[PDB]
């Protein structure tokens, strides 16, 4: 059936049937069609005042709630779907990453070096694909798998 990872959704606005991914938070409308030593990914993250350090090139003391940044993260994913913004762009301006003077890039790693649930987003993604929102002990990520 369905390749692991993916299940079957129904929209609740619309009831078109869709497809979401639990390990990267991906949501499509196209079934997806059916793993490497090393990925290469570049991540845009918000951080939050529960983070394992709230603080960021951005700001010295990070205060926005976890909510916040999950609001700040879905707006992003938005603008990056449609086309208004592109993704390097919204993680120079606003990625609370060190990697943000890098367009996001965190050059390429293998499995046991990331965070969990990065580390697992990573593996999960095809090559070009994006995922939703993925949190971690840092905040919420949004991941761009490039290689
Ligand atoms: O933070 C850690 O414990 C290991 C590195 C890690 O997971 C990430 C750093 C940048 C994106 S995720
Ligand atoms: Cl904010």
């Amino acid at each position: 059936k369905l390749p692991p990872g993916w299940e079957k959704a129904m929209s609740r606005s619309s009831g078109r049937v869709y497809y979401f991914n639990h390990i990267t938070n991906a949501s499509q409308w196209e079934r997806p069609s059916g793993e490497p030593a090393r990925v290469r990914c570049s991540h845009l993250l918000v951080k939050h005042s529960q983070s394992r350090r709230p603080s960021s090139w951005r700001q010295e003391k990070i205060t926005r709630t976890k909510e916040e940044a999950l609001e700040l993260i879905n707006g992003y994913i938005q603008k990056i779907k449609s086309g208004e913004e592109d993704f390097e762009s919204l993680a120079s301006q606003f990625s609370d990453c060190s990697s943000a003077k890098a367009r996001g890039d965190l050059g390429a790693f293998s499995r046991g070096q990331m965070q969990k649930p990065f580390e697992d987003a990573s593996f999960a993604l095809r090559t070009g694909e994006m995922s939703g929102p993925v949190f971690t002990d840092s905040g919420i990520h949004i991941i761009l798998r490039t290689e």
